[PDB]
């Protein structure tokens, strides 16, 4: 298992997507890859094209979905998901640059995120995100599968910071469904806040998820790059089908003032006692 | 009908994407906007997440659709789509901006693709696009189903001109199929070109489309913004299917030095005698 | 001389700005780029960063003036300026790329500029720029010099078009100095209105200029870009320092929805038998 | 005085730049901005411009000069400098929407730079910037002047990191004058290396200078932010001039591979015992 766990979390994270056009480059592009993902600085998950392109099938891949709901959850599906971790910024953007530099003309970078952990895991809107996540040994029982794989999918989330603060602050906590003053829930906000959207334990048949979210700012904007880690993308497809008002005609307040703007599934290999394990897709 | 297939097609356009993040003021924007679709100048296109928010459900309408292939083909699915048609780039400019404010804060602009038409209608490639259109006669037949609504797909692919402008001529021929030279098609070109998967006819039980693309250039790049018209999404659908390797193993050669970084399904609705005719929608 | 005051000017323009860097490739740059210098379709001109890296003094060309006033006008003086003049908007941007490329290493690209005219010849905020421009036969007496060489000024002006629009159309007009609806002069209103600041007959011992200004639109936002040439820079720096405050207290009132964001001082050689002059560069 | 010296300087940094725009809006901008002006975590410097909207002439204080040479340092001087300065990324980035806020609509945000200080004080390039900063005790002695004000001078320099990484590791050393690997001062390199063209004992009736500059990361590309104090500009004027080749024909190598982007002088109010002391521009 790569360290998709690790407490604490850096500060600065860097999420860098590929997409596979030159196929024909490719092994020499693994193989100078490979021997650089130690799963605590430099973390790997492989998309669904690229397992379709190989020919090789792997259970419980499969692109990102395509909810149709009132609200808006972009399928980006990307081939190469690379993380990141550190605490010098600088050295995140000088190890993305020669990342990307090694695995040419294979791979394209088609997406980057320069992450930042905000107040040790708050997120811009200032309420903390990541409180209800599993204790430190029920993590490991929720986001690792039989393997050491994990299941993990990825969205891109734009905040309207000046819309949402604006409102007043009642308003603010009836979205998140807790009081940004003291962090404490509001067992009669509207079904659709977040956190009564996102029980995790008011889903019947379902598990829970454990998170490691990031905030970004770019041009594009700024906000939350969610990251939701599980033994299968169970736990996280039920949790958005509830939140776009699939499961019922409640729709999550998060779209009131942030809206997706990428979304993928990608599946992290085990660790073994050399290297990343890729062997099943060879 | 609306103006989706006048001849000439303008100089400029200008594709505008809209997120409905506050449905409570759509009526407000609704008794602004539908006044101005006129049709010629200004065409409309209602999403899939627009016709759920209502509660009512168009037949053939849906979001664009999840290709688990080989090859990414992102589905960015919006709730409104205005394409701005005109030969003054600045009064495009001036009118998607008045269009932005009526609309607000019913609906926030997602996506905007400052379009020109290359050439009369050529890509950037030099490759003239549009050559195998159906004549003008049989544009109505293959674009317009019964009612005379429209059903057209968006795609924004952005291109690698410095690569695709880098190899042979020969290289350049064998991917879309046709000589740069005479624009004459090359029968003996390999399966994976463009032509070659995209051929009208080769397509068994499927019908034509009326493509209307145009050309961009933005900070993300330049490339060409697709635009295909038809009766249904099926001919456009069988399409991508057969680019993307789903048919058969062979992936279009436009996958090389171009992806699509957009993609979405519209329903254009008909034209009455007043306005434009929402009434299924209601 | 060149093109610089061929009717009608073409649809669109393209402005490229080049940064010296490795001047020991410079040879290799020049016998690529002065081949295509046309004057009409590729125009050029020489900065003084240029001039003085070559150790020969150009008489005239000078960096663009330093102006200590209430109002910022910046000094973005690159070394080279190529003028790209046509009607396809997509031909400009595949031949700023090729010059991109020949003119390195020695040449970086620092800024670019894709313009259009807009409206045969209208700002943005609907005004006709060029109404008191000098008769056909005045022009080339006031942007030509004595051996067929101009002097050129360029300032990409960033509008507040959110802004200027919503004051009343009075408040707008007394900016300009023009009523909107006639094009007629406000022949009372205020000293701070931009013909009243800019009456080339109301400098007593200065004369006119002869201006090219396109409209423009990137991420930066939109405006003008404002050429004006002229047999000396005279024309030119006594109207900025006019606009400025500096020969009265009495500021423009274009500085209050817009701003220059650039400005430089360039040489434009004359042209010979055999391409364009450069000779007393050498 | 303000906490421009105060060591260790925080993670993070950001730097704003406001141009005047609505004078008559400024005494209610500057009513809730001195405020919070504190010097430690907010730090503030008034530009040329201000100074001259106000009518008030500040000694010392004049606009960032314009350098007639072979290299090119553009003088984007500005009304109003905000120093950010803290250890959260995010806390900085929610601030400057609070500053940018209410400053309108007297001053609007013409630049902003996000920065942090890379590995302690080192550029992006590796190199150690800082070696050579006066002692802790002689740092007030010259950054200081009598009445405690500071006269600093920005410079966003734009890195060109694939290509000066890509010279041998020698080519590299004699550019900056100091050993990558040990950060030794090679003695018998060029006079063009920059601690060769800065010696700041080799100036001889100049004196030194206090150097806070920081490293950031933009869509404009990636660099160092310079920011030089003292008690006048002339320390850093007889730098500029002499890496410009003004002094002697020796251009500086950083213009080989880095280029300054903006420049802008900025006199920096001394602290009395209620905040800010603006008294001398009322
Ligand atoms: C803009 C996007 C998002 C924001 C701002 C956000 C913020 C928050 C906050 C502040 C909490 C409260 C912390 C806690 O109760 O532990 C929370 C809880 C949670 N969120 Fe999110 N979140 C976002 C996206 C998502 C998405 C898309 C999902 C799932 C598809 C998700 C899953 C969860 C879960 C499972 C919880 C635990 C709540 C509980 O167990 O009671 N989050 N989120
Ligand atoms: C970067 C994207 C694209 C480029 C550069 C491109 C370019 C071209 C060119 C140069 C032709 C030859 C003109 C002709 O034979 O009429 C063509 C034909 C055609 N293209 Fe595309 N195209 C693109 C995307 C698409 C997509 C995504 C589809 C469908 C899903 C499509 C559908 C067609 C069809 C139906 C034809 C007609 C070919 C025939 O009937 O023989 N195009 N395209
Ligand atoms: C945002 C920037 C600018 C805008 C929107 C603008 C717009 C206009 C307009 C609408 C006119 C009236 C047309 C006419 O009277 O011929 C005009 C006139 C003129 N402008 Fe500008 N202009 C700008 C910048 C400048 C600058 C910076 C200068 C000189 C330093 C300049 C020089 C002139 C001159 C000489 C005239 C002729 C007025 C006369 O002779 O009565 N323009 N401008
Ligand atoms: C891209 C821009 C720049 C880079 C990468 C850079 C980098 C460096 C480095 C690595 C050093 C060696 C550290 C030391 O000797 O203390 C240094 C020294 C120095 N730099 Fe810069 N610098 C830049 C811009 C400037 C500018 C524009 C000036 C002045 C106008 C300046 C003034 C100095 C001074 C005074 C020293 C001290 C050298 C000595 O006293 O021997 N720097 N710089």
């Amino acid at each position: 298992q790569q360290g998709l766990l690790a407490t604490p979390v850096p500060a600065h994270a860097r999420h860098l997507f590929f997409t596979l056009q030159s196929p024909e480059a490719l092994p020499a592009a693994l193989d100078a890859l490979l021997p650089q993902v130690d799963g605590k600085q430099l973390l790997l998950g492989v998309g669904a094209p690229l397992a379709k392109a190989l020919g090789r099938e792997i259970p419980g891949l499969r692109p990102f979905p395509l909810l149709d709901a009132a609200v808006e959850n972009p399928s980006t599906q990307h081939a190469l998901w690379l993380w990141l971790r550190g605490d010098e910024r600088g050295d995140l953007l000088l190890r993305t640059q020669a990342l990307e530099q090694a695995l040419a003309p294979a791979l394209s970078l088609a997406d980057s995120v320069d992450g930042f952990l905000h107040r040790g895991g708050y997120d811009l809107t200032g309420y903390e995100d990541g409180t209800e996540n599993p204790t430190d040994e029920e993590v490991v029982q929720a986001a690792i599968a039989a393997d050491g794989s994990s299941f993990a999918a990825f969205q891109l989330w734009k905040h309207d910071l000046q819309y949402f603060k604006s409102l007043p602050q009642a308003d603010q906590d009836n979205i998140i469904g807790r009081r940004l003053s003291d962090n404490e829930k509001l067992d009669d906000a509207p079904a659709s806040a977040h956190v009564k959207r996102t029980a995790q334990e008011s889903f019947e048949p379902e598990a829970f998820m454990v998170r490691r979210s990031v905030s970004w700012a770019d041009q594009r904007g700024a906000g939350l790059a969610f990251v939701a880690l599980g033994k299968s993308f169970e736990a996280f497809e039920v949790q958005l089908r509830r939140m776009s008002g699939l499961e019922d005609g409640i729709i999550d307040g998060l779209y009131r003032f942030s809206r997706p703007l990428t979304g993928g599934y990608y599946w992290c290999p085990p660790m073994s006692e050399t290297g990343v394990d890729l062997s099943p897709l060879l």
